[PDB]
């Protein structure tokens, strides 16, 4: 079931598949390093089977990316999927919460009814983070132990195909991939982490929902339909 297990054929959505094919050992190595924590006695967020869940929407239809820095750190949040909660979670996490005071800055539209982001990753964003685990309660435990090598490949695999392509990058490991978005169908937007410790350095008042669309239709791609439930 697990990555170090299967190959990327059976894990993700098939043009993920191809996309990722130059990171499959590196993939199967993740696999053994949560392999290896489990057997220390060390557990890992989200659960193995939503590790690489951003990869199960397709590919081809990805418009936007938004870039966090690694799942959320409290047991029951992290679903594999950026920044999204299961629709029963509440309260929401705090970045969770300034994110969605941005939302309703920038669009006008009412406080979402839960913190579930599918909506998105149906409609064409992909919910990625740099690096795809951590230990419970230990924010960055997993930076440096090869996600980083994947998340590169997706992003660039992303921007090689020819199609419009926007990045909204949240905090200073997701700008790590700005270099591999310099090609003229790509263009990012930067900001600090809507995460309470940096969210008023630049978050708050950024408008990346609004600019995003605006990018794409001056591209000839059309918006993403931001408007959740
Ligand atoms: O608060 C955070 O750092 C994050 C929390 N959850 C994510 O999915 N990505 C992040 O970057």
């Amino acid at each position: 079931a697990s990555m170090t297990a299967r190959p990327l054929s059976e894990l993700v959505e098939r043009g993920w598949a191809a996309a990722l094919e130059p990171v499959a050992d590196q993939v199967a190595h993740m696999g053994q390093f949560l392999r290896a924590e489990i057997a220390a006695g060390r557990r890992y967020l989200p659960a193995g089977s939503n590790v690489l869940r951003a990869f199960t929407f397709p590919f081809d239809n990805v418009r936007v990316l938004i870039v966090g820095q690694d799942p959320y750190p409290t047991p029951g949040h992290a679903v594999g999927l950026s920044f999204s909660v299961a629709p029963d979670v509440r309260p929401w996490p705090r970045s969770l919460a300034n994110i969605f005071d941005e939302y309703t800055a920038d669009l006008g539209y009412p406080l979402p009814s839960n913190g579930d982001l599918t909506p998105w990753a149906q409609r064409g964003v992909l919910l990625l983070n740099r690096v795809l685990t951590v230990r419970p309660s230990n924010p960055a435990s997993h930076r440096g132990k090869g996600w980083e090598a994947v998340t590169e490949c997706a992003i660039r695999a992303l921007a090689a195909r020819a199609a419009p392509l926007v990045a909204i990058l949240w905090g200073r490991d997701a700008s790590t991939l700005k270099p591999m978005l310099a090609a003229g169908n790509c263009v990012a937007i930067e900001s600090p982490h809507p995460s309470p410790l940096s969210a008023s350095r630049g978050f708050f008042g950024s408008r990346p929902f609004s600019r995003a669309n605006e990018l794409l239709v001056g591209m000839g791609a059309e918006p993403i339909d931001w408007r959740l439930p």
